[PDB]
């Protein structure tokens, strides 16, 4: 009937391999694995286990908004996982192609504090099981982005204010706590003199708890949130060690409810394999330090009769086992309808097996198999937050990073944008080109040049950032890029050497400002830059000068030689020059189209080898 009923993982659930060539990743047919408007994530990256989690979080409206409202600020923190989260979320909502990738964000994770000791790095972590890794990451991320959010005031808290029906705008500290934390504390009572003493409790992600017939998910959730225990400890009142009654007094439940299944035994898998065991909708009651959860018709009855906060199931991080050779990898089954305008079709579940995306039924999404298909992380959010969004992060996007000057050297190869006269917009055209280096084939941006495409200073660069790469560079590609170790050396560089996220922030802002990116073969640049740019914001000269059927692209050097009569390969490649070259080529294209000679020129371009 459906895939999850099979004794083994069907090809739709198996690991998807990327096949490589000399051309590289770009020639690989990602479109074969995804025919949906919902892009997947590529899995040829270190710590790519995060893909399933990133997907589930992205289609959680409160989480996506949270990240975007922060990323749109003037935050120059690097590494900063919340900013990186905003970038990835932005790519997943902008992406017109079949696949995206979170290279920059997984690289930044590797540099994040306490990452090497939180078991979130598959090369360092003790337990290298993907299910364990994504459990730790879920806890690690929720903790990190919570303090990242309060670091600098977000662009807008208007969504949350409306959601929580507040009158005055809430402050970040109280807000992020209501969104992610389970407000609670431990009441430690001496069982002799009945003396009570409090112990603070911090909880971002909760863990399910199982007993040991008719065991429900609501009961397992309730058992997980609460915590009653008895341990011997000293009592200050009666001056001796007594039995202490310790109960977790619960005050508030988070707007975003992340849950770890903690499946360890065979009995746990038998329980989860029960058809219809996982409800897509739950209601939780917090009364006098206790938590009461309801589901199904039992939930409907209580609602007809109180403090019942209805939660909607967003998605599930699922562990998929393969019998031979024995292993495991993660996929994501998500209802993408939660983050979309409300329609009649509420059931919009999709399978996110890395870059392989497929639509599935509610049954399949809520069906689990004790042999190979088991849930790891379950994501709920308040139903009132469904189909909600806020565009103030884009409307009031902070652009200070474009105008700020922190370059010590007086000799620059760029002239920054004037804050008054040169404010980028939808009509603004910019020419861009980058330079690559080799990492321990893995490429990385070593230099990014953006050039004015119009105005009196047309051709003059306003961005020429060199990247302080915190990785090990195998090859500088000096013949190909003209990049020397001195240019990237923080002590001896004469360049505007900046952090990776600092330079990325500029480009990310320019995209959301609506700017049109002009260049030659920009698809390779954007991939290594790790960004997604809409088609109507891309002016590519390699695409422009194609004769329609051939699909073969002309070199930048040949176009410059034939249309501009220039030799641009004399010295080593310079990203500013190559950007100016592409801009010149586009201006020639405008001339050819205007006088109606473009057809003849295009024909002339294709005559010999
Ligand atoms: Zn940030
Ligand atoms: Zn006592």
């Amino acid at each position: 009937d459906h895939w999850s009923l099979r004794p083994e993982a069907p090809p739709e659930y198996r690991i998807c391999e990327i096949k490589y060539s000399k051309f590289g990743v770009d020639d690989f047919d990602f479109g074969f694995f995804n025919n949906t408007p919902y892009p997947g994530l590529e899995n040829n990256i270190t710590n790519s286990y995060a893909n399933s989690l990133l997907q589930v979080m992205h289609y959680t409206p409160l989480l996506r908004n949270m990240a975007l409202q922060h990323a749109a600020t003037a935050c120059l923190a690097d590494p900063c996982l919340l900013c990186e989260l905003g970038y990835v979320f932005d790519m997943l909502q902008k992406g017109e192609g079949p696949s995206c990738h979170a290279t920059n964000m997984l690289r930044a994770l590797n540099h994040t504090s306490n990452a090497s000791v939180s078991g979130v790095l598959e090369d360092i972590a003790k337990d290298k099981n993907p299910s364990t890794l994504v459990k730790n990451l879920t806890m690690f991320l929720f903790d990190k982005i919570s303090q990242d959010y309060k670091g600098t005031p977000p662009i807008s808290t208007e969504l949350e204010r409306t959601l929580f029906k507040l009158n005055q705008p809430p402050n970040p500290l109280d807000l992020v706590k209501r969104l992610l934390e389970t407000d609670a504390r431990y009441q430690i009572k001496c069982m002799h003199c009945q003396h009570v003493s409090p112990r603070t409790a911090t909880t971002f992600v909760n863990k399910l708890c199982y007993p040991a017939q008719r065991i429900t998910f609501s009961q397992v959730l309730k058992a997980g949130l609460e915590n009653e225990a008895v341990n011997k400890g000293y009592c200050t009142k009666c001056q001796r060690y007594q039995n202490l009654d310790q109960r977790k007094i619960i005050f508030n439940i988070p707007a975003v409810l992340a849950l770890c299944t903690e499946i360890t035994t065979a009995e746990h898998r038998k329980l989860w394999s029960t058809p219809g065991w996982l409800p897509e909708e739950i209601g939780i009651i917090v009364d006098q330090g206790h938590v009461y959860c309801y589901e199904g018709d039992d939930l409907k009855l209580h609602l007809n009769r109180h403090n019942i906060t209805v939660y909607s199931l967003v998605g599930t991080v699922v562990n998929v086992e393969t019998k031979s050779p024995q292993k495991s990898h993660l996929v994501a089954t998500v209802n993408v309808g939660r983050a979309e305008p409300e329609s009649k079709d509420q059931d919009r579940w999709h399978l996110f097996n890395d870059f392989s995306v497929r639509g599935i039924s509610k049954v399949e999404a809520l069906t689990f198999n004790a042999a190979w298909k088991m849930p790891v992380v379950v994501m709920f959010q308040v139903k009132a937050a469904n189909h909600r969004f806020n565009m103030d992060w884009k409307t009031r996007l902070d652009t200070s990073v474009l105008f700020r000057d922190n370059n010590p050297h007086a000799l620059k190869t760029y002239e920054l944008l004037d804050r008054e006269t040169e404010i980028p917009g939808p009509d603004t055209v910019i020419a861009i080109d980058t330079e690559f280096i080799r990492l321990k084939i893995s490429h990385a941006i070593a230099r990014a040049s953006v050039v004015r495409g119009q105005g009196s200073r047309e051709g003059v660069a306003f961005i020429d950032d060199y990247i302080h790469i915190k990785e090990t560079i195998v090859d500088y590609l000096t013949e190909w890029s003209g990049i020397t170790p001195t240019d990237l050396d923080p002590i001896n560089s004469q360049r505007n050497l900046v952090s990776p996220k600092t330079a990325y922030k500029k480009l990310w802002v320019l995209v959301n400002l609506g700017c049109k990116f002009l260049g030659h073969g920009l698809s390779q640049d954007f991939r290594v830059i790790n960004i997604q740019v809409p088609r109507n914001q891309v002016i590519d000269t390699s695409i422009i000068f194609m004769k329609p059927p051939s699909q073969r692209k002309i070199s930048l050097a040949f176009l410059a030689w034939y249309l501009l009569k220039e030799d641009i390969q004399q010295n080593t490649h310079d990203s500013i020059e190559d950007a100016q070259t592409a801009l010149k080529l586009y201006r020639k294209y405008e001339e050819f189209m205007a006088n109606g000679s473009f057809h003849d020129v295009l024909e002339a371009l294709y005559k010999k080898g």
